[PDB]
């Protein structure tokens, strides 16, 4: 079959609209011709319109270049998720460019476009081929564009000579439709279709925000393609059946803006590390200075098993989580799927094989303060033993160990946060609290009852509350039932505890009940995403509130408080308020899909390195340390009464 | 541009080879024509050869049907992983069929093939289009075929009326190349390329074996496509770069055989469940009968804290693993990626949202036997307390709790086994052993030393042995160093323990050292994949070995053993041998890639439901139960000596 393409190949012109009709006995061929100069990249874009009546007889389009062939049909057809189909009547595509070097010299390029159909009567089509003026992207310069499920887009970026790492930030003013942003290398072909985009490069699903960090050394040639693909449905991104506007003919157009910004320098790393270390070594320095001053001025003028048990439990609880997080990080590094970890992508600063180094270095406070508390408790125990030759020193040892373990477990969790890791850190605290409660109750012994066995019943209630939360997740009225039950249990347990230990008593009981009701109302306002964390927070706040009555009662002229006690109380209150402010700034969440979580990301404020969550870590560590110090040294004035004062 | 395809469209014939030459001013068009009858499926396959000299100027091939257009180029080009390129000079493709219904009636089908090129002089090509005689697959009938990286294959299967679930088994006689097997629905297009195969259906990577289970209710129309795609490199499947053969003329041909077999019926489920329950309720029945007989015949003629602590630790260790495994199972169900869990796919029988129901139901023995042991220990404790108004009853309570928790954790791990889960079950036993050892040493008190503090040093050594194993994985000489160090530590610890508690003493010490050296030699033969499990096994065998000397020494006429002791010991030896046989049959492994693990799968033997691993679970549970019973009731003759006999 001898056929000459040039016989009917109408030499066509760019930026010109060609209308036509084709059927079984007709085929249309257009020949486009251009030249590529050195040190310049030219991209060609093809556009085809066809009406909708061509359903059983679409129009087939073929594009031929020297080393590639591309093809498709109009109208494009998409399959839904529940047996639904969509059809699009406008298709566009960018042909993979081929740069020309100075050594190569200017290159002549030829392109062929063939339009055909098997319609019995005739199919109408419109065609338009153009060049792309804005194809290469610049640093720090925002660029706007529009994409469609049948008109994917992609652009080229070249690494500047000096820059070593960059961040791509993509922003839209509305979700629905939700799209995919991908980064790939220069070699053709470019995968820009729904079924092959997630195959080669690094990709993120997005609705309003996206941010990708890239390093130069991973890209031969120091350049890359950025591809944007829209999806036919919003199911994957937390959406229901695709939203259709009144105007829309089917089309889901998405307006996007993209920026590329250079990343920070290592000097920031050094400054942040030094600041983090010193801000907490200041505590050790101040304690040493105070001790030295006291020695210069004032001086001149049984639990071992209960410690080693905790050590063993901590170590053999910590190891497996470390291994699991290591596996998660390795998988995320290798596969390139950035929808596994719920980072705050706008302030995730990598180091080595670590994706978010700041989120882990922000946990030094827990470890250091726990170690300092353990040192203080050990010093007090040694002094007491020496003086004898102060009863629950094992409790304070457990407190310090729990603080250190919480720091370590949070550091492990932040390696790759998702909907599988919070439970470990949540549950270790429950285990420690249960062990401490059992030890305290056994040591105190029943004697009279003792009390009314309220603590064990409360701990059980917590047990099956957590079990139910694991079983039913936001299930109809079970959510409300469990919420109300837990709040009522907390209220009545607090009432019993206060009563078992006089108008002041009634006043305090009423205040506690009112505070519990306020907690219940706050929980009613915002639904609690996680039951265990909610219960832990309620328990902690109730503990501080009970300590509030204890201190107030002790301050009824019956006894006195030394400067260290009330200094610690004021510090604890101020730090608790400060940390509670940051506790409510959520930059991510595993409750929803990765795109919904990414919608909440934020840039970080302190020294260009730390976001809200790091500040929360610091403040929580400090507040817990000062609360523990208040608990330990509350009773010192009573030491005035000698002959075996209160233990 | 008016072009008439029929003017040069040479009406071509099937099963005929057409040779041709094309260049810039020439294009070849062939028209194929056929008819499709109702209740019959016809598939067309296209073949193109082109010599390798066409590197800069390949031959472009386009295939046009009524509602689809397909295109490609020859020679096909593949990009390697380390900047390597491959080219294939023979390409074949199957065109998506369109079934004809009786209501629709026979339909005439037309097809167009266009061959073009831009070579300045000319490019040679050979073309051949055929029908597929063997396209539909039959039940229980094996089918052989061959595939290539540039010649993917796929076939159609229709669900028989009676069958409700099927299994696809694919077998090859040699790995390298490694391929992907996918199952998709009827609706076209069919994704059979390297970059879009893993997008729609359910897929598995394979080298020698593959097995996929499917249920009818998930497929509208009760039919599906099975697709086989070969890969250009073996990196993903544990191999190196493309291994070139004498024939490789680049081509990596893979011969495959495929079978489709119906799945088992629910009667097997019922039988297996009933057998599993009754085989272990027999123990309860026998114990009850023996107790009743003894009562009829013979009769006629402090730890609470140590128990509740263990309960709390167990519960708050177990919960997070349950949540994690639930998440894993949900992800595997949704995504369809069957390379996440290392099941034994040849005997994985689903139920509900459970992929391998048998592997979990095979863990009833641990739970039931642990509960029975706890009941026995509680009965003995109650009897002793009543008689007083037997010193380490807390140890036996911990033993029973550990057995039950091991059963539960194994059940949790088998939901989705991979390289992230063994650590939890391995570490819980370490924690329990450490707690028990510490409590025993504290209760025994130092008195004289006590002993030489060897146990604590050994436990510490285990600590950093596990830490090093986590740090260095098969790292040069570190593997051998750690292996030898652990073996020497075990040997010298056993020597010290035996010496601290007379030629029999030296005889036993020499025997123990020889056994430890035998263990070291066995470890030398086969490299240990996991350090923690290896150490746990060594410790367990050393414990049984020590119990062996203890019983033998007691049997030197110094004391006597009642029938229950020696019956239990014989049962323990028999069951240990039986279970140790099955322990060495590994049907899967997470050390290598999923394909390598799948190479080891096996069908299951007992009642068509249980493989080797289930038998191992049963036997290990029984052996551990009988060993614990031997330990508890070893010292009963010493009861003859009254006035506070040995506790
Ligand atoms: C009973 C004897 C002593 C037991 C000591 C161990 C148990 C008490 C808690 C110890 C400290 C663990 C950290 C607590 C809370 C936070 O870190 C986390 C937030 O990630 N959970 C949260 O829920 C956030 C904190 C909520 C704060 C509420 C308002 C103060
Ligand atoms: C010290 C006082 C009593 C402490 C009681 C708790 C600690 C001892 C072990 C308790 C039973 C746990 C089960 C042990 C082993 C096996 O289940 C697993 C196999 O998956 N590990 C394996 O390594 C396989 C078993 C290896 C067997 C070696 C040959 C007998
Ligand atoms: C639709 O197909 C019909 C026949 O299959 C075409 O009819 C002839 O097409 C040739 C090719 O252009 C013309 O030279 C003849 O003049 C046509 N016949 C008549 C009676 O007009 C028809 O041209 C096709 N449609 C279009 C738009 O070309
Ligand atoms: C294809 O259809 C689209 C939409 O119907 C056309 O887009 C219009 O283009 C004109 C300029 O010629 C604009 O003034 C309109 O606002 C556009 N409509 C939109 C964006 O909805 C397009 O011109 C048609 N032709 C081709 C070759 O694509
Ligand atoms: C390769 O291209 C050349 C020119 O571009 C072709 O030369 C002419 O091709 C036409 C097409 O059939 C013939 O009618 C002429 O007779 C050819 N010229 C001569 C001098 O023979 C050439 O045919 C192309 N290659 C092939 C195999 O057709
Ligand atoms: C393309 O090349 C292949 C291999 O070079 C050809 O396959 C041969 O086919 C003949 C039958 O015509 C067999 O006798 C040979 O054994 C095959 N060689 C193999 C399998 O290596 C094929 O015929 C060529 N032609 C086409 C159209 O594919
Ligand atoms: C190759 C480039 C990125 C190197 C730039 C220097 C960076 C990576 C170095 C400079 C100082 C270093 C820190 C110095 C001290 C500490 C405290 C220690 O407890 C953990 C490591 C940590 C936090 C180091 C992390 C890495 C660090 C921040
Ligand atoms: C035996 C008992 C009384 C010991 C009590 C612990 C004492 C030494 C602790 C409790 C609270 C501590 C202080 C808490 C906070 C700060 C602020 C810091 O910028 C300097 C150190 C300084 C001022 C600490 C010094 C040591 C301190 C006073
Ligand atoms: C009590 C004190 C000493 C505990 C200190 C624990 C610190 C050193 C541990 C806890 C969790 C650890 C991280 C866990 C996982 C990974 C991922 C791996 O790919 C690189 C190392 C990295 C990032 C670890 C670095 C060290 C780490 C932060
Ligand atoms: C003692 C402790 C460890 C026991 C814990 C048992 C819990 C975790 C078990 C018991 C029954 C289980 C449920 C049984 C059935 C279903 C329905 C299924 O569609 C989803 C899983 C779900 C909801 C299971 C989740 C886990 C579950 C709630
Ligand atoms: C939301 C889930 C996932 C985790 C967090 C739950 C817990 C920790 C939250 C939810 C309800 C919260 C409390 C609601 C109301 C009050 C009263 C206010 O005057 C101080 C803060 C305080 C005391 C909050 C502290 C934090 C809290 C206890
Ligand atoms: C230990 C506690 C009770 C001491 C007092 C803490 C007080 C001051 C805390 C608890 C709840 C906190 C508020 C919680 C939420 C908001 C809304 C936010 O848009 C601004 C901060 C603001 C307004 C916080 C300010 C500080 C706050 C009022
Ligand atoms: C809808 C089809 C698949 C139903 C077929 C019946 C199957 C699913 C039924 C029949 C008997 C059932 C078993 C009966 C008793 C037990 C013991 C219990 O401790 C766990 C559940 C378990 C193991 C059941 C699992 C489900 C089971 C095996
Ligand atoms: C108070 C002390 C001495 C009680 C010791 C426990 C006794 C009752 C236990 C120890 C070993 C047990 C036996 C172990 C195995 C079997 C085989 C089974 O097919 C029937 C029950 C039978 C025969 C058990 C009966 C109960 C048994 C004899
Ligand atoms: C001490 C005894 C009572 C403990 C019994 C534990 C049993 C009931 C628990 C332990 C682990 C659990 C499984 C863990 C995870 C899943 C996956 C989920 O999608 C369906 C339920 C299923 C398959 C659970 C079924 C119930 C289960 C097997
Ligand atoms: C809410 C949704 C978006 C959360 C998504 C979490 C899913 C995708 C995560 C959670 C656990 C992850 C798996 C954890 C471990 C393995 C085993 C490894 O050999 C390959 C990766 C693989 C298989 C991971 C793939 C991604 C994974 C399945
Ligand atoms: C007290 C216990 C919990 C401390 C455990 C610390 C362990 C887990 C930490 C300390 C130092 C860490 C290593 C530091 C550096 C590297 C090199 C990197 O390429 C892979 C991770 C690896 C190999 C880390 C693995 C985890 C590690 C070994
Ligand atoms: C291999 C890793 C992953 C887990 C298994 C390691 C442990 C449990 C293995 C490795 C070495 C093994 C031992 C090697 C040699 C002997 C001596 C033989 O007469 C009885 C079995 C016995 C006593 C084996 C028992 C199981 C064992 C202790
Ligand atoms: C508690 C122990 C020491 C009691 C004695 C157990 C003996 C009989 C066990 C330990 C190691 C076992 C062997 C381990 C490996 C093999 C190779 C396999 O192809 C056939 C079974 C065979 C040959 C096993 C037979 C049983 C065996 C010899
Ligand atoms: C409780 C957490 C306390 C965190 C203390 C400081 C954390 C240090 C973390 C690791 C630093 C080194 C490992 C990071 C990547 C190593 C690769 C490399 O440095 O080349
Ligand atoms: C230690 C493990 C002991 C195992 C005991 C028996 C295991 C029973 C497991 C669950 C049975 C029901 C849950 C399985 C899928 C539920 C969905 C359904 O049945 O419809
Ligand atoms: C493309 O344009 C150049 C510019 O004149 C011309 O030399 C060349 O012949 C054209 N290509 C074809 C195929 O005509
Ligand atoms: C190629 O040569 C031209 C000729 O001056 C030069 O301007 C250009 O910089 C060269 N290309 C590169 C990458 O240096
Ligand atoms: C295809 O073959 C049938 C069989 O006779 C014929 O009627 C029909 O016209 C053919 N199609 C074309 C396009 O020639
Ligand atoms: C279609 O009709 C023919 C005519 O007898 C019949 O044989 C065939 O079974 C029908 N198809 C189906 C799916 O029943
Ligand atoms: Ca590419
Ligand atoms: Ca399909
Ligand atoms: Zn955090
Ligand atoms: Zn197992």
């Amino acid at each position: 079959p001898r056929r000459d393409p040039f016989d009917a190949a109408r030499g066509a012109d760019f930026d010109h609209v060609y209308s036509g009709v084709v059927n079984l006995s007709t085929e249309n061929i257009y020949s486009f011709n251009y030249t590529s100069q050195p040190d310049q990249v030219t991209a060609v874009r093809v556009y085809v319109n066809s009406s909708s009546e061509n359903l059983n007889y679409p129009v087939l389009v073929v594009v031929r270049q020297q080393k590639e062939v591309l093809s498709w049909q109009v109208p494009l057809l998409f399959q839904g998720l529940y047996q639904r189909s969509y059809n699009y009547q406008e298709v566009s595509r960018t042909l993979c460019p081929s740069e020309a070097t100075n050594e190569t010299g200017p290159l002549q390029q030829l392109i062929f476009v063939d339009v055909a159909s098997m319609a019995p009567l005739g199919a109408q089509y419109k065609l338009l081929v153009t060049k792309l003026k804005h194809f290469q992207l610049r640093t720090n310069v925002a660029f706007h564009f529009t994409a469609s499920p049948s008109q994917p887009q992609y652009f080229l970026y070249k690494f500047p000579k000096d820059v070593d790492s960059v961040i791509i930030k993509v922003v839209s003013e509305m979700a629905y439709p939700c799209s995919v942003v991908s980064v790939q290398n220069i070699m053709c072909p470019v995968y820009d279709l729904d079924h092959n985009v997630e195959f080669n490069g690094v990709y993120q699903s997005m609705t309003k925000k996206a941010a990708i960090t890239l390093q130069k050394k991973d890209f031969p040639g120091e350049q890359f393609f950025v591809v944007f693909v829209i999806k036919p449905e919003d199911y994957a991104c937390g959406g229901s059946f695709f939203i259709q506007e009144k105007e829309n003919n089917l089309q889901r157009k998405k307006n996007l803006e993209v920026t590329i910004v250079p990343s920070i320098k290592e000097s920031v790393y050094v400054k942040s590390s030094l600041f983090s270390v010193f801000i907490f070594l200041s505590f050790y320095l101040g304690c040493l200075l105070v001790g030295f001053v006291h020695y210069l001025r004032f001086q001149r003028k049984k639990y071992k098993i209960y410690f080693w048990n905790i050590i063993t439990i901590a170590v053999f609880y910590a190891l497996p989580v470390i291994q699991l997080v290591i596996t998660y990080q390795t998988v995320v590094n290798v596969t390139g799927n950035q929808d596994i970890c719920y980072y705050n992508f706008l302030c995730a600063h990598p180091l080595g094989v670590l994706s978010a180094f700041n989120n882990i270095l922000s946990n030094l406070g827990h470890v250091l303060l726990g170690f300092l508390f353990l040192l203080i408790v050990l010093r007090r125990d040694i002094l007491h033993r020496r003086a004898l030759e102060p009863k629950h020193f094992g409790l304070f040892y457990a407190m310090g160990i729990a603080l250190m373990m919480e720091g370590v477990l949070s550091a492990c969790y932040h390696v790759c946060p998702n909907y599988s890791n919070f439970q470990f850190d949540t549950s270790f605290m429950y285990m420690i609290a249960g062990l401490c409660m059992l030890k305290l109750y056994q040591t105190r012994h029943p004697d009279i009852n003792a009390s009314a066995y309220s603590a064990y019943a409360s701990f059980a209630v917590v047990i099956m509350v957590t079990v139910l939360g694991v079983v039913f997740g936001k299930n109809d009225v079970w959510f409300w039932v469990i919420f109300s039950a837990i709040h009522v249990l907390a209220s009545l347990a607090l009432s019993t505890q206060i009563y078992y230990m006089y108008m002041d008593r009634m006043v305090l009981l009423v205040v506690g009940n009112l505070v519990n009701w306020s907690f219940a109302l706050f929980g009613l306002i915002y639904r609690p995403r996680d039951f265990a964390s909610y219960m832990l927070g309620i328990f902690i706040c109730n503990l501080l509130l009970y300590l509030a009555f204890y201190i107030i009662m002790k301050l009824r002229s019956s006894e006195k408080v030394l400067p260290v006690p009330l200094f610690c109380i004021v510090a604890t209150a101020v730090m608790w308020a400060a940390a509670l402010y940051f506790f409510f700034q959520n930059l991510s969440s595993w409750e929803g899909t990765p795109a919904e979580s990414r919608e909440k990301n934020r840039e970080c404020i302190l020294l260009d390195f730390f976001d809200d969550h790091d500040i929360w870590h610091f403040l929580s560590a400090t507040a817990l340390f000062f609360s523990f110090l208040v608990l330990l040294t509350l009773d010192d004035d009573l030491d005035v009464v000698r002959r075996d004062q209160i233990p």
